[PDB]
């Protein structure tokens, strides 16, 4: 069978919004680790609207945070369709509803109730070194490489907006090759399409995709519209939380529907999904399964989860029901437990808002620190 | 194992946005079936912002469409925190990028290119009469029931914002029961929690959930914060395309990340996901599989898909690669082919923007009209 | 001849905007008296947009200030068309341009430059005890009376939005009577027009206007479209700085065009118009003229005014050249000096933003503490 | 004595707002001459918000009108701080309240009610050929000149945002000279202050201001903070109706407070101020006074003005009681009549939204076609 996963650069309008949302979250947490933040960002031709519900003792400069974020992304001139230095920054930030907060923050700190209801999924598969699905990891690297080539001036005619897509060929449940690649990138008007296609293939795609998976029958589509000068917020509206699949496992695993960026750890949409990646990775790391997918769910203002489910796809190396009640022993999945487990009350979330929340070494939910102590029990 | 799906009422802030987006799409398509529409809606305390990229010959009243939509949902008074008749309606609507239209609308009509790149999933499972996963269909019915009991005045203290969550117990791959239920609903200040919990238990949950699946160990969580007076856009920002899982299969199937509402059929994020539901359902209806999950993908401005994948979870009733072989013969999955297959150039999409896009008889992608022809060529 | 002036209530949309701008200003100055503030507010159905240029070390809660200000005004329910508790509050506040600031905050505070170029008028007349023109005085009193009988419950069907207008008859420079009165007020649907008109007459108009100026020839126009249920920002957009004649002299005197509200005192549009009122009032209180109009002008970044003019309409008691010299001697009109002269670096401005900036004698620019000095020096 | 007036260029943010509001009005009136339009515009860094109350059968492209208007003004690049092609255009346009409209559009068109209450002034003076005060005339000419030499490429480092101010010396009611001139203009970073100041002197100030009014005593203030690179909406919020003295008589005459731009002629704030200029100009052109100030006032939903006043500052050549009678005999100041008198139901307003509503004699309220009639009836 064929399988396909996509990713987007830091300049894609939805990722701009995600990044602004987590930039504001970060600034707040630097001052107020216990702040309640639900930051939703809307980006369109000429304007950033930052809104949502925040309850904090912190004082942050929404305008300067936003301009700085768009500046680092690279939109700094009207020729690119968007300029960090001259766009509108609007705030529509209110307070968190008192009807919600009475369910989260309560008497005993360890009794903290879930921020909301909802379902979250985690996933891990041994087919890569970082225990991630291959299609989404190489999609991320393709767009991450585009931004690095753009920023270090190797291809100065590049623009921030870009998307990648890769369609892998599988057999025996293992990678055979790559049947199709797509790399669409915004560009200045100076460069013709033929020069751009060759530069993308040589400088973007070949350094990232192992040539074994590439054949003469491997199909390539580079700016297949034939022109990508208009881009960023000018050609497409950007919204926080509209890339939740490229944020996670590229469609290789199911999703509960919860967005990540702009949300402080009290939101189980984020903190549970990180903890679900945490256990599913460790479970694989201990060789107890080849592939593992966890589903947890919560009720509003209720500490204990309402559902836990371990799925091994017929690859378990110990009975599945032993695997389930071992998750329950070595991981605390109540809201207060998620935050303690992963050391989450820190400004570490802007770095997550582009190129995937999962599969990066240093994230606390990526550490394989309980791998050994899984076997022993 | 236990599996959990959720859904939200038409009054949930994200669904308000989805509904406004598709309400605008509908008005446009009624005048201009060929319009290019990408309508993104942002709703917060006191305001609706309608934005996006539209290229159309149609003239529509964004303000009145929006107020009328919020009216029908039920926010018609400041006591509820939001009033269709006095909120701000802002428009930030631009034109579609010329660099994209040159890849969609090109030369031959049947050589039309995909609206974007992306991946889309479809799904069907025989475990319900409408071939949908059970958790998401009963989730949808719980909030759909909440809106109907609110609107016909049986529980007049109900307010439009509501959510449901059901935890099903599976084993043998079959439904054992329901281990947990959640029904959070916005309410007037008149009624206390005990009275509300009883009324929700009696008028909401019991008429909808088969009593067999309820035991006495079945947990019930009703307004578990203890108060749900503040609600709608006042308590929670609402955005178009932020309920893509409750829009589809409640997490039972994978998702490609594409939102549906506010998008005209030239966006493969919508029309392909509808066509993948179409083929995955008809495949099950022909008895060729018990459960079937389809993945297709496209490259922007390219007619033919870049990937097709039929996954039957080991429940196939014919060889797997003959099942992929037949999808490619009796279904045209190029952009123009999707639209012809399902007759999508019609104002039918507002009805989809709440209570699921899948599992409702009348949608063109729910017809079981190729079921027999798939068993023939099998 | 006939002369007409108008005023508007604290609930008129433009005055809502002025009051929010100056509420924000006051909140900042309480923490940072030397803040640079140019706060512009836009109010329309369902939303308040607070924008402008602010450089300050203060932190103020724009949302809470706005809601509290709109609450005090009385818009607290969707039936009124606007609700302080559920409207959107958006911010678009930037920083003051450093290109402007280097001209204002120079190294030497004594050389503080004018915050902009421009011209400003001050006026006084011994026609009333507070040395204001009579038409604007009584126009303010009518809308202040409307607000009082609304707020104290006398006429609870009144809504916050209202306007007044009075046409006076003059003969040989003296008021002889009132020729026409207009009073428009928003109201609930519960009251019919004829009953409203009688109540406005008895409770608003007759207690405020002197009876000896009202005759059988006086025309009274009360809600003369026949209906005023829709009002506030729903019926009419409100913007800061769009009531500058109501704010000053009601058309009796000239105006240089600069708005007041939302501006810190380094904006000479505000501080130099207060100073010009101060010198005009003190000239008339000193008995040196019956009527006095002062023009002053500035260049941005320059301390010394570009012009000063004293106009007394033939009423002067000492030569006009003497009066102009007395103004130079007794008043500092450089920005540093006038801010110190009037003690302007305090949170005193929200109070000015409805019912007129002049004629209320606890304002520092209304003190006549230089009148005896001027009478002596002349 | 000294008297001062100011003006602003088409690129000043308040004037950007006035021009967008009147461009919207014109686009609507081209399709629907009887539309009810109250279009209010707010411009700040990166965004234009077009709002207000409009009832019309026209459809106009608000975005395209806004972008085209800002392009014509000259903000077309982020280096300038504002870009017509990449700024946000938001709409918050509602409908006119039917409670207002039932008072305006009554069954009998002759009984058309005033769009609001309010007071309006008109003014004329034989100080200049167009019968306007000299200070606002020359202040307008300075910023018009700034825009001209920016636009024709003479001084290409000029940017659109600019302001002027002139202080005239009067002696016995005549201009004797100019005491001070202010000219502030946004500019690119490529030019230094002293070079800019000399270029502004030579190319903007000296070709416009009479040389006999400029002496060694005249003070010249050119970009007196020392830098004006940040400008336009980035430096200063723009709002419709925040230049109403620049729009009219530069402070020489009184004002009733109503803004002009974005309003259709049923708003007497605009149409009755145009009418008041028309009757004042015709009185002075008829030779019946040297300067003349008219006040008119209305009640909302009422056709007959609540007051009319004729002030001639002692310069009248016939009794002031007779002048007021001539005004009532020769001018119709009811809303129906004044809209007919000045033929106001046409897309003519965008042109008014910068460089002043008065003094430009192709406008219909600038015609002196009643002066000879007034001259006859007075004797
Ligand atoms: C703009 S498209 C979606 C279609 C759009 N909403 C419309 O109005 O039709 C979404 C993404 O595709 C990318 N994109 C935009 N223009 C493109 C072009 N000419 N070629 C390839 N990719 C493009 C951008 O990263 C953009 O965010
Ligand atoms: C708690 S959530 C998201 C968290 C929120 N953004 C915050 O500020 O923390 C809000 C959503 O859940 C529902 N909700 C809001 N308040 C609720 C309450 N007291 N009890 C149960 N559900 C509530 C509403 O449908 C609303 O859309
Ligand atoms: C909150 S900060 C002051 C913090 C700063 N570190 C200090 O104390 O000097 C004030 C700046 O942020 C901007 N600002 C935006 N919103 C503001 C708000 N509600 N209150 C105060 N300043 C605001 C203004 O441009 C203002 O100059
Ligand atoms: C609404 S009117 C201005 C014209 C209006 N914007 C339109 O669309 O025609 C301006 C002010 O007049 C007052 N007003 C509103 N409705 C009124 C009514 N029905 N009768 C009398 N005055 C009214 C309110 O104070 C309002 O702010
Ligand atoms: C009614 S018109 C469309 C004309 C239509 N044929 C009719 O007669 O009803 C559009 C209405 O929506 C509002 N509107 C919003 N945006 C508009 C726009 N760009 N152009 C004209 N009207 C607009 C106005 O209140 C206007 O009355
Ligand atoms: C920006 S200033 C007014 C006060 C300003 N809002 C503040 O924050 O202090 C008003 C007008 O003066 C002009 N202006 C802006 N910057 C200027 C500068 N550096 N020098 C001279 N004039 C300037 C522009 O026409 C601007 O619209
Ligand atoms: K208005
Ligand atoms: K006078
Ligand atoms: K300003
Ligand atoms: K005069
Ligand atoms: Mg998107
Ligand atoms: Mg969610
Ligand atoms: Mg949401
Ligand atoms: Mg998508
Ligand atoms: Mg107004
Ligand atoms: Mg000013
Ligand atoms: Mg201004
Ligand atoms: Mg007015």
């Amino acid at each position: 069978h064929l399988f396909t996963s996509e990713s987007v650069s830091e300049g894609h309008p939805d990722k701009i919004a995600d990044q602004i949302s987590d930039a504001v979250l970060d600034a707040i947490l630097e001052q107020d680790p216990k702040a309640r933040v639900a930051c939703e960002t809307y980006v369109k031709t000429g304007m950033v609207l930052v809104g949502g519900e925040i309850t904090t003792s912190a004082w942050v400069d929404i305008e300067e945070i936003t301009r700085n974020t768009v500046r680092e992304i690279g939109y700094v001139h009207s020729d690119m369709g968007f300029d960090a230095n001259s766009c509108a920054v609007l705030s529509a930030i209110g307070k968190q509803s008192p009807d919600i907060n009475q369910g989260v923050d309560r008497a005993d700190p360890l009794e903290q109730g879930a921020g909301d209801q909802g379902l979250m999924f985690g996933y891990a598969t041994n087919e890569t070194d970082v225990l991630m699905p291959a299609p989404i990891t190489y999609a991320h690297r393709l767009v991450q490489r585009q931004a690095e080539v753009r920023k270090n001036g190797t291809l100065p005619w590049l623009r921030p907006d870009a998307k990648s897509q890769v369609t892998f060929q599988y057999d025996d449940g293992k990678i055979v090759g790559i049947d199709a690649v797509v790399l669409s990138t915004q560009h200045s008007e100076e460069i013709d399409q033929k020069s751009l296609q060759e530069a993308v293939m040589e400088e973007i795609i070949k350094p990232i995709l192992p040539a074994e998976w590439l054949t003469s029958a491997t199909k390539f589509f580079i700016n297949p519209t034939g022109r990508f000068v208009i881009g960023g917020p000018m050609g497409d509206c950007g919204l926080t939380g509209r890339k939740i699949i490229v944020d996670t496992y590229g469609g290789m695993a199911r999703h509960g529907g919860g967005a990540f960026s702009g949300k402080d750890p009290s939101k189980v949409d984020r903190s549970a999904a990180y903890a679900a990646r945490y256990v599913a990775k460790n479970i694989v790391a201990a060789g107890l399964a080849d592939r593992c997918e966890i589903q947890v769910s919560y009720a509003i203002g209720v500490a204990e989860p309402t559902s836990i489910m371990v799925e091994t796809f017929g690859t378990e190396k110990v009975p599945s029901e032993q695997l389930t009640l071992l998750v329950r022993e070595f991981f605390d999945l109540r809201p207060y437990g998620l935050i303690q487990m992963l050391d989450l009350l820190h400004p570490i979330y802007k770095e997550t808002a582009a190129y995937g929340h999962f599969g990066r070494e240093h994230f606390p939910w990526e550490k394989t620190d309980k791998a050994q102590l899984l076997r022993d029990a």
